[PDB]
Formats: C-alpha cells, structure tokens, sequence
C-alpha cells in the first residue's frame, strides 16, 4: 500500500525518424515514415531489403572512438539514448548518491552484428582474427555496464531480454526498483540493431517479415487489410525514472507519472498471439490494477501494432475484452506504422511516445490504415494526429515466448 | 515490512558432474572434476582445448524429438533443468493458479551454438539455408517461453542476461515478485551452452581462459597461485521458489528459505573488478540487510571464485571487508574448482549447492587449492569436503560490466 511514486524525469532516443527524442516527435506528428531501403549491405538474395535505419549517427558525440570502436552498434545506440536522458533530466551524480541510481538497459538479439562480423573472421582465417573486445563489446548488459562505468552508477545493474516485450519490462521493472525502495533513480529502456544478413534472414526465414519491397513506406500498416508481416528497424529509448520526493526535492522537470506495470504470459505458442488476445486483456488488466485505475479512466493506448496478420486482430480483441463499450471512446495508435518494429527498443521509444503524447494533449497517427480490416473499428487514429484530452496513456508490448508487458502513465 | 516469505521446494541441474541435483552432488562432495578435453570440435588452432561438459544429455527424456530440434542446446538445458525442479516441487498446476506461476530463467551469451551454424549456412550458401526456427530457437527469453508453452504458466515471464551474474540475479527477482505479490510461485535459474568457437575463440582472444591443456582437471584453481584464469563450462540450474504460506498449505517439502537478495554495481572497468571488491562489499552488505542477518550469522559462502588472478583476491579483500574477524570463522568455497565456470548459469546450480550445504551441513571443497595466494588465508575448505554447522549460506556472482548479485539463504 505504502510504496513510492515514480515519475519520468528525463527522455533519450535514436530511431529512424531522428537521432533525439524532439526530431523522432515532429517526424511521428507529422506522420513520417522512416522505413527506407537499406543503405550499409547488399540484400540482392533476401526478399525484405528494406527497414528503418538510424540515420547519421555520430558515436562520438557521445564517446572517444577509441572506446566507441570496443562497442556494437546496439551498445552505442543505447549509451547514446541513456546520455541523452540523464543530460535531459539534469541529475548529478555525487558519492551521496551513487549508489542509489542504477541501470536497466536491455535488447533482445545484442550485438548480432558484431557476432556476424566475428564469424566471417573465424570461418575464413581462424579464431585467431576474434576481437578481445568481442565478448564484453556483443553481450546485451554492457548498455547498463558502460553507463555505469561512464556516470558512476552503482545502484542495480541489470539488463533484460524478453524479445519485443524488452524495453516495457526494463522499464517497469526499474520502476519497481525505485517503488520498493532498491534505487531512488533508474535509466531504463533498450536498444536493438538487428540489420545484419542473420536478422533479415532469420526474420524472412520464419516468413514475418513485410516483403513489400516496392513501397517500403507503406509495407508497415497495422490493422490494415494488406497487412504482411513487420519491418524491421534499430534505435533505442531510454528514461530517467525517479521517486517523487527525490525529484521535487532537486526541482526536477516531471514529464508524467509511471502508475502502472502489467505482465502476463499467454502459454500459448512460441510466436503466434492467441486469437482472442487472452494474455494481452490480463497483462493490461494487471497494469490498470496495479496503477488503481478503472478502464473508464484511460485516454490513449500505444499499441503494439506490428502490421502482422494475427498479432493485429488479437489485440483489437483484448482491448475489446478490457475496456468494453469504453473501447470506443479511447484512441489507439501503432507509432510502427511510421518507425517499424524496434524489436527490444520498441516498448522503449513506445513509452517516451505515450509520455509526450501526455505533454502534447495529441494522439499520434496510425499511418498506411488505408482499408481498416474486419473488426478493426476502434478509434485508430487513422492517418494524421488528433488532439485530445489525454489524462492515461498505456503503452502495450507483446513478444515472442508469449511474453506480455503494459505501462501506464498518467499527467501529473 | 510486510512482504511474504520465500522459500525453495524444486531444485533441477544439468552439469559437468551430472545429469541432475543428486548425481552433480554427489560429485561435489568427492571433489571429482568435470573437465576435460572438449570432444565436440575440432580445437587444432585453439590456445584452449578443454571444459566442462554436459556428458550423456538425452532432450528425450524432456521432449519429443520434434520439439527439440527446434532448440539451441541452452534452451534444451534450461528446460531439463526447469522440468527436474517442477517435478521435484510436486506442484500441480490448475486454472486457479496458473495466473500466479511464473517464469524467470536466464542466460549470458543464449543460442551462440546456433548463430555459428546458421553463420555457416548463411555465408556459403546464402540466406535461404537459415532455419525458420533460428529466431524462436535461439533467443534468451526462450526458456522461459517453452517453459509456460509446456506447463501453461501465465504469470510474470522475463529473461535476465547480466553475464556470470544472470543465474543470481534471475532467482533474486523471482523472490522479489513472490515477496511483493506478483506471483505465488516462479521458476528460476540459468542457463548456458557457449563451448562453440565463437565462445572459446571470445574469451581466448580476451586472454581470460586457463591454457592448461596438459592438466584440464588442474586448470580451475580459486585462489591458487598458479591460477591462470577460468574454465569454460555448460549447463543449467533451476529453483521452484514459492510463497511460505501457499508451499505450508499443500504440504511442500521445503530445502531452505530465500531470506535475502543484493545487487550493485561496480562501475570500475568493462571487465576488470576493483582490487578492494568495494562492489562485492557492498552487494554482500545489501543483501544481508535485505535479510536482516549480522555478518556474524553467516556460516558458508559459495564464493564467485573464477579462478582469476584479480578476481579471486579482490573477493578475499571483499569477504575481508564485510566480515571482519568473522572472515576466519566462516567456511568459503569455490565450486567452480569442480564445475568450471557455467557462466549465466553459474550462479543457480551455485544456489542450488549453497542450499544442499544447508541440507547437508557441509561446507563443499575447493580442489586445486594448492599454494593458497598472498592474502588467501581464510578457511577456503582446500581439497576435501567439511561437515560444520551452517544455518546461513551466501552464495556471489559478479559479471562483466561490474554486475554484482549475492542470494543469502537460512535453514527453515
Ligand atoms: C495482442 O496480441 C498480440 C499482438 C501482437 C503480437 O506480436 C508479437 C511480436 O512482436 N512478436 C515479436 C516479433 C514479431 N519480433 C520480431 N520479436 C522479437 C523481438 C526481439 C528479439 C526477438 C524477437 C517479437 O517478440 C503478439 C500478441
Ligand atoms: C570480488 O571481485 C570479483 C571476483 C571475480 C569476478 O569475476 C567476474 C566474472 O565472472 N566475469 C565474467 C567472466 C570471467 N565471464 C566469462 N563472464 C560472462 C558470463 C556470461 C556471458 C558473458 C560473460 C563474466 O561475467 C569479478 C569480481
């Protein structure tokens, strides 16, 4: 009963819409894609060539190459997210401290890039080509290993892996840290760059990826009758989170409130969703009790939204199952409509979306809805921004494994 | 104040010393080795040619054929060891508790094995050989996934990965979600199967590997003066951890009681621990406090105890620091002497002996304890097994990236 409040103190992000969290914003209002050809390999063999990309990103802005070249690019876009953040939430670390702020920085393949690069190196020449840097610079806690070494953080330290589900999990984790008295701060979030011949390969091997290669901007649709499969994008999102007290005591600007966090497990299959959305109507009643607020009460929902043909319908039938008649007056949006599937980082730049959708009183856009499919007759957002009174935003990730994860936010 | 009780009613391992608890154990207690000459591979250009092995493994005995083939052997690891721990609980799930079972069961480097063949494939062949059950079979969150697929649990599912720290911190979380009401029972442990090139030729080129290959029974040797860093080893350990009340009310047999968890960080170096064990130190201290145990309590501590030159003395200076004179009282061992370093799933079958020491009141030896180090002069339980009294046991893991978990456990 008697647990502390946690707020969101401070933001962090590269995506395919921008290498910051105000560019990647403007780009989702805007209803931008950042779904493109990819540039950096040749995918003449595969049947997806297309993701989104982060776009010029500069790792030295953030670290020396000389410590940037020891990193995949997962870990460099997760420290790059994890800076962004604790400058924007003005923390300073002190010896009084320290040891009260941690990390929870977690991804769902790490650095499949570099294990890749490292592999031709074997293959061709011998073990003898391996990085020593390879185990320490691929493994997926280094993000919270790094930033701790970086900021001298010495509260838990700490990285998740629960597929798509990553980021949310990370992060309302790292809540209940804080809530429960472990650490008065945490950086959460996650990051992924899985745009190597593995990952497109892998994910077309299982026939989930979108193959629309002729309009890569419209290959992710959710809830759209065309629907194909996800696209496949890189990026990370980090938060500041902060007990209330703490925050308000050093004068810290609050975003929002993080009231709620919800898991489940659908039991069900390794990758398909159970038709009826059975595990994600008990992860977001979960999250919804946990935060002590009736459905009635929520605004918008960050849904998972992948542009998958089961995914899509299941939670439609979830969010039928919780909410009801209320069902029809909440508006729910995909942001992978326009940044794709971040993978481990989606629930992560996911989370800061629905956050500053509370600051901005707007409703992001699902783009490419062009033929809503049978069902699908929510208030999806279609196609451009809608201002609204937004009071409760939720934030919805569902994985591989039947892993489920919701956050609830809630204005200050 | 008021949060539930934790204690252990399943245990379940597959390790260099056996195919389950009793047989691991029974090693253990000899003082038997379980390295040797790797016989899997090739290892001709390897400065590394031996480890522990799980010898004489039948996936059968768990699941169908069909079903296997689909998984990396770490994912087949974890559920033989997740099934043995269910089974040894005698738990019978319904639909009045599967909401309140969950899933927590990590790994450190996850489906590494199946990257390299799919590596192969990928670049003689081209992407069409990749398997469709390369994504599914290979990702960390798997265990767990398969896990609640096979029992239908639906409570809280997640993954840890936090490197030789993921076992400690994964049954730690697990005792929190059961003590704060999130669930009545999990499933917790690690997970691991890196003895591929990529994982021997990665800690080769970072130097860390004992190169002892004329001696692979000598090679692990904690606190030795002639030690030359770690021993790779594989397998699986996994606890069915459980609310006091719900395991009192069903007549469970009870191991011992989960009393106390602590986590820091370092934040020193990517690798490299500090030459105090300050973090070490100060995660023992948290855990304690966390179970409201004196150092003077404590009667066995399953040391990290990796067999390298830093690490085994900065945990000497670590106990030093908490302890104080009481360092000579206690018993401390290094299991690692026997089963090589199991990496994310060093710290659950580790938790697993530092219950069998309660159960047992015997204090497991560290073989190859030759020539004790400077400063290595605490009751290291050198060579032969010890019978003592022991109502506390401790067990450390610390990780690259300065990770640091310790589980306190107490006789019920
Ligand atoms: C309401 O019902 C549902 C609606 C949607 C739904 O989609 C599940 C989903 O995103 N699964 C995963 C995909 C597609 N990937 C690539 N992925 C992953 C991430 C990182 C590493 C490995 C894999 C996933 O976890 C499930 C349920
Ligand atoms: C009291 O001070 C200390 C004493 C010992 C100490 O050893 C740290 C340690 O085991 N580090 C790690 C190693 C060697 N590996 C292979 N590994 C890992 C596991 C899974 C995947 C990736 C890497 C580690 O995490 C540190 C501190």
């Amino acid at each position: 009963m008697s647990r502390r409040r946690v707020v969101i103190t401070g933001m962090g992000m590269l995506s395919p819409l921008g290498l910051d969290v105000p560019s990647s914003w403007e780009g989702i209002l805007a209803g931008r894609s950042g779904i493109a050809p990819i540039e950096h390999m040749d995918l003449s063999a595969y049947s997806t060539r297309f993701g989104g990309s982060v776009k010029g990103f500069n790792v030295e802005e953030y670290l020396s190459a000389k410590e940037a070249r020891k990193l995949d690019l997962f870990i460099q876009y997760g420290l790059a997210a994890s800076f962004q953040a604790v400058r924007d939430s003005g923390l300073e670390v002190t010896d009084a401290n320290r040891e009260r702020i941690g990390v929870s920085m977690g991804s769902g393949i790490g650095g499949l890039t570099n294990i890749e690069n490292n592999c031709r190196s074997l293959f061709e020449q011998g073990p003898r080509r391996i990085s020593p840097f390879f185990v320490p610079g691929s493994i997926i806690n280094m993000v919270s290993g790094f930033l701790s070494i970086h900021l001298g953080l010495q509260g838990p330290n700490y990285a998740l892996t629960t597929a798509a589900t990553t980021g949310t999990h990370s992060i309302g984790m790292a809540a209940r840290n804080i809530a429960y008295g472990e650490a008065d701060v945490m950086v959460a979030g996650g990051s992924e760059m899985a745009a190597c011949g593995l990952g497109l390969g892998g994910f077309g091997a299982a026939r989930a990826l979108s193959t629309r290669n002729d309009e890569p901007t419209r290959a992710s649709r959710p809830w759209d009758r065309d629907r194909d499969g996800f696209v496949l994008s890189d990026g990370s999102g980090a938060l500041v989170l902060e007990e209330l007290e703490h925050a308000r005591a050093r004068g810290a600007r609050i975003y929002a409130e993080l009231v709620g966090f919800g898991m489940s497990g659908d039991a069900f299959h390794m990758t398909a969703p159970p038709e009826d959305g059975a595990g994600a109507a008990r992860c977001m009643k979960n999250a919804l009790r946990d935060a002590g607020l009736d459905p009635r009460q929520v605004d918008y929902i960050n849904a998972h939204g992948t542009s998958t043909p089961a995914g899509d319908i299941a939670e439609i039938a979830a969010v039928k199952s919780v909410f009801g008649e209320h069902a029809h007056a909440l508006s729910m949006s995909s942001t992978k409509s326009m940044t794709g599937h971040l993978l481990g980082a989606a629930g992560a730049v996911e989370a800061i979306f629905s956050v500053l959708a509370l600051r901005d009183q707007v409703a992001p856009p699902t783009i490419n809805l062009d033929n809503p499919d049978e069902g699908c007759d929510l208030d999806l957002v279609a196609h451009e921004a809608k201002p609204r009174k937004i009071d409760v935003a939720l934030s919805n990730s569902f994985g591989f494994g039947g892993t489920n994860g919701t956050l609830v936010f809630r204005r200050f």
